[PDB]
């Protein structure tokens, strides 16, 4: 449900969706039939007042899906993976990411053009630069990633073996603590939702860095400004458009309106991220990105690390090998998938240079 707050023209947000946030940051939705009264947070600052409060959890209105636990429980099992995605843990990864992303554009270069460079090139890459951090085996990359009982007979053999990676770290440090099924479920989120997330942002990325040459080049002439432009590009491209719904515990104030107890809250990063037309045009060169792509509060994304990393190395090496991409199509002629709670993405981008 709640269909208008995934409603897009292209990359932008369609005129319903701006009609709507005109009805303010907090727009109280009672339903049809009488059942509950939700909410739609819109704003930049209400829904960070949202995801920021205690006095909300995340009811029904898998093991190891962070996602579906509120605290304690939640916070017992993000402490225990959180230290995997720690500034040294990803300076340590970097080299090899690098490699990775590097192996994809060998592949992407030797080929030829023109490439499908969702499924032949993101989608790959993305999932491969799972692997590496999850610290798959070799042997079972490759099938892993084919399927996108296994889960749990892999997680339980990597768990009796501890190896490289999150998957080891955790196993190594938590063994007793974390079951097979809640490992898998671990693995499942990264391999399956993030790279989705992961893919789809390279992909429209790199779509939106070629609708403004002037910045596809500008981040070749200056590298530097690669953490800048992954800022800019997950605020505009907003692939996780709209988050599972937060029910207040108790009555409590937000935006000037009482939240009362059991009522839904559906906060709307599209619109949070795009809505206001100040300062809503895609710039890399901004120091200071306004976004909440990543979520905010104690479900925060716990892979904005490594996406950050992981994006930032990508875009700066393609702009860097490929200064003459460009689509194989018109740019209008991009299908997009169509309003839904799904991840936002293309369903395929020809690129040829
Ligand atoms: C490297 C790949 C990624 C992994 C492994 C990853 C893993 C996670 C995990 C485990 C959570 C749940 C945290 C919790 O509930 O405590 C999470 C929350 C989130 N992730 Fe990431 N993520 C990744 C890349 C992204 C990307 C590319 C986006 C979109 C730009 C993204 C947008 C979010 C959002 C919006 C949430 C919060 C959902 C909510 O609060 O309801 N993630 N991520």
């Amino acid at each position: 449900e709640h269909r208008v707050l995934h409603l897009r023209d292209r990359l932008d947000l369609a005129a319903e969706l701006k009609l709507l946030c005109e009805r303010g940051p907090l727009v109280r939705i009672p339903l049809e039939d009488g059942s509950a009264v939700h909410w739609f947070a819109l704003g930049y600052d209400v829904v960070r007042e949202v995801l920021g409060s205690e006095k909300f959890d995340k009811r029904v209105i898998l093991p190891g899906n962070l996602l579906q636990l509120d605290p304690p429980e939640h916070t017992r099992l993000r402490r225990m993976v959180a230290p995997a995605y720690s500034v040294r843990r990803m300076q340590a990864l970097e080299p090899r990411v690098q490699a990775i992303v590097d192996d994809h554009l060998d592949t992407m270069a030797s080929t030829g053009p023109p490439v499908e460079f969702l499924r032949e090139v993101a989608g790959p890459m993305a999932a491969r630069v799972a692997c590496e951090f999850l610290g798959i085996p070799l042997d079972d990359r490759g099938e892993l990633i084919r399927l996108t009982a296994y889960m749990r007979e892999l997680a339980a053999r990597l768990r009796r073996d501890p190896g490289d990676g999150m998957l080891g770290m955790v196993a190594r440090d938590h063994g007793a603590d974390i079951s097979d099924e809640e490992l898998a479920g671990l693995c499942a989120v990264v391999m399956n939702s993030s790279v989705e997330q992961t893919e789809s942002c390279l992909a429209a990325g790199t779509l939106l860095l070629l609708e403004h040459p002037e910045q596809f080049a500008l981040l070749r002439e200056r590298p530097e400004l690669g953490e800048q432009a992954v800022e800019e590009i997950v605020r505009y491209l907003s692939v996780f458009e709209g988050l599972d719904p937060r029910t207040a515990t108790e009555d409590v104030e937000i935006g000037g309106q009482v939240i009362k107890k059991g009522e839904a809250v559906f906060c709307s990063l599209l619109a949070a991220n795009r809505a206001d037309p100040a300062l809503d045009g895609f710039d890399i060169t901004r120091k200071e990105s306004r976004h909440v792509a990543f979520g905010h509060g104690i479900h925060h994304c716990l892979g904005a690390p490594l996406a950050r990393m992981e994006l930032r190395i990508a875009f700066t090496t393609l702009v860097s090998r490929f200064p003459s991409l460009r689509t194989a199509v018109p740019a209008e002629e991009i299908r997009f998938r169509p309003p839904s709670s799904n991840v936002f993405t293309l369903l395929e981008l020809p690129l040829t240079w």
